[PDB]
């Protein structure tokens, strides 16, 4: 009875612009490293100072890159401050002031000759993207029909990887990745923010937020009826009234409370672990260093191979989308972790043997592409939307603040620790990721419940049922 209306597509698509922003700002900074380091050097000396040492330049560059994650840690953790006060839709509209501000700091830092503005820009756009990674799956999770909640939740990741791909393409030297236009490469982030801000007033508020948080049952029902193209929404409305009664009977949920309450501990531990399984897969280490590895394996044009990876990244997100309601979250997440374990292992083996057996070069190239395919089969999309599935209305903002922050914090740690680990371990460094992949494969199989097609009420009651034992 519930259809996919133009209204629903529009509301979800508009939400995923935030996803695009996350992906774009993640990937964009990589291509113009040399150019930006030149800018940093030219700025220091133009201001009278001595030219920076290679160490200082590296430090200032690493800061420009990493400060984005720091902002993301802060932003993701702060989503609880917004979504209950302003609502989900209005939160997304409001924080675009951050996107535009951040983008202007980056777009203007060069002409302003300000390394500080660049760093500040990346911090602010980090804050924005961190809020987005929380806002978007929360919104999509609360407006999607139950039977398509996973598929629609995968559109979040799809926007992210399209963001990354567009970032890679713009980053080409004959596009925006030149010494003249790189401020525009960074400042581009303002355009999606302007577009999304114009469209967001015409998106509905979460009917779940309206009914359960604001006790506006009639408003919620009318929204549902339009969004899903049917007058008959009694099943969903009554589920929401059930959640409303629950929320009124439970204390206001805090972050610390999630680790205290047995009923909350199981899903938050699952939520957190599943974020680590995404980041501690090594996906961002692999993707970033793919260019160097491709080159070392003999790819004559390693940049085009890395764009090829980004294309593979996109194609298999779409595959996940058409498979997550049929196969379920468990199966897809486990296939991806397992397949990535195979490939990261194969990266180590091929890299160890390629100088003695040159055919292993091609295996190394293949292992990277296939790794990326396995990543988007499950561990890419699922952890971003599944946290919204594991909680009822009351705990969900605080949980997604905590989970989201754990996702950002672990990507920070990987960025921070991988180069040192790579230095000492060489090719063996990927066995570290293999270890995490295998550990989380076991965790998933044994500890992660199937959430496909189930109401939040069922899932929550099951967790409570287990907590009663
Ligand atoms: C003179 C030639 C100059 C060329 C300069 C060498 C390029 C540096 C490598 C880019 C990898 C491309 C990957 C970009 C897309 C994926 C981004 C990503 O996932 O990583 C997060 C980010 O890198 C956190 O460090
Ligand atoms: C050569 C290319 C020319 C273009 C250069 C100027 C672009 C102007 C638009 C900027 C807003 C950003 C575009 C909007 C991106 C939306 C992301 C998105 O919707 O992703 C798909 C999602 O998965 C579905 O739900
Ligand atoms: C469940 C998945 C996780 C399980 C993980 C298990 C790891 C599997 C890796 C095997 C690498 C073996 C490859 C060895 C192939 C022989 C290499 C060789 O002899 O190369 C000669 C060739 O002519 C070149 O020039
Ligand atoms: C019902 C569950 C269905 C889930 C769907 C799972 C899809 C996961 C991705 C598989 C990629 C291929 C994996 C098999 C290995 C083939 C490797 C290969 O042929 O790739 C050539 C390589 O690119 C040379 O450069
Ligand atoms: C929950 C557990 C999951 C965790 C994930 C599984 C980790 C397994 C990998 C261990 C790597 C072995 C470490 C070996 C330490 C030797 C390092 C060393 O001494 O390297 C010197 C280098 O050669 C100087 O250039
Ligand atoms: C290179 C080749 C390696 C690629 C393959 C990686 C290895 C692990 C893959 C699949 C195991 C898990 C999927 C099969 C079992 C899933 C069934 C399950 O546990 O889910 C039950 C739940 O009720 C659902 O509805
Ligand atoms: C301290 C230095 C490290 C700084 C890292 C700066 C970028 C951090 C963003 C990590 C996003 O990771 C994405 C992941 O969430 C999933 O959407 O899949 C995507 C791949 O397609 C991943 O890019």
């Amino acid at each position: 009875t519930q259809k996919v209306t133009p209204a629903l597509i529009f509301a979800i698509t508009v939400a995923t612009i935030g996803s695009f922003q996350f992906g774009y700002n993640t990937g964009v900074i990589n291509a113009p490293e040399k150019i930006i380091k030149e800018f940093i050097t030219k700025t220091l000396t133009d201001k009278g100072n001595a030219p920076p040492s290679e160490v200082l330049l590296t430090s200032l560059w690493s800061l420009s890159v990493a400060i984005f994650s720091v902002g993301g840690m802060i932003g993701s953790f702060s989503v609880g401050l917004f979504v209950n006060r302003f609502g989900r839709r209005n939160s997304m509209l409001i924080v675009n002031l951050l996107a535009v501000t951040g983008g202007c700091f980056m777009g203007l830092c060069k002409v302003a000759k300000s390394v500080e503005m660049l760093i500040l820009g990346r911090l602010v756009i980090g804050l924005f993207c961190g809020l987005c990674t929380g806002f978007v799956p929360m919104y999509i999770g609360e407006i999607s029909p139950t039977a398509l909640r996973g598929a629609f939740g995968t559109l979040n990741q799809l926007g992210i990887v399209v963001g990354i791909l567009v970032a890679q393409i713009f980053g080409l030297e004959f596009i925006l990745g030149s010494e003249e236009l790189w401020p525009l490469l960074l400042g581009f982030t303002i355009l999606p923010a302007i577009l999304q801000s114009a469209a967001l007033p015409f998106c509905p508020e979460s009917p779940r937020f309206l009914l359960i948080n604001r006790k506006e049952e009639e408003n919620a029902k009318q929204i549902l009826q339009r969004l899903w193209g049917t007058q008959d929404v009694s099943q969903d409305i009554q589920e929401m009234k059930d959640e409303s009664a629950r929320m009124s009977q439970e204390k206001q949920v805090t972050v610390l409370e999630l680790f205290r309450v047995s009923s909350y501990r199981q899903p938050i531990i699952i939520s957190i672990v599943l974020q680590l399984s995404q980041q501690l897969s090594g996906i961002n280490a692999v993707f970033y260093y793919s260019t160097g590895i491709f080159k070392d394996a003999g790819v004559q044009e390693p940049i085009y191979a890395t764009i090829g990876a980004g294309v593979v990244n996109t194609i298999f997100t779409v595959v996940s989308l058409f498979l997550v309601e049929r196969a379920g979250r468990r199966t897809l997440h486990m296939i991806g972790l397992g397949g990535m374990a195979f490939c990261s292992t194969l990266m180590t083996v091929s890299l160890l043997l390629k100088d003695n057996y040159n055919g292993m070069s091609f295996v190394c190239i293949g292992a990277i592409l296939v790794f990326v395919a396995f990543f988007e089969i499950g561990p890419g999309p699922i952890p971003w939307f599944i946290v919204a599935e594991l909680f009822s209305q009351g705990p969900r903002p605080a949980a997604m603040a905590v989970a989201g922050c754990s996702n950002w914090t672990s990507n920070f740690l990987v960025g921070l620790l991988f180069p040192s680990a790579a230095h000492y371990l060489g090719a063996y460094v990927f066995i570290i990721f293999t270890g995490f992949l295998i550990t989380f494969l076991a965790f998933t199989f044994f500890k992660v419940p199937e959430t496909r097609g189930r109401t939040f009420e069922d899932i929550t009651r099951a967790f409570e049922g287990q907590a009663h034992g």
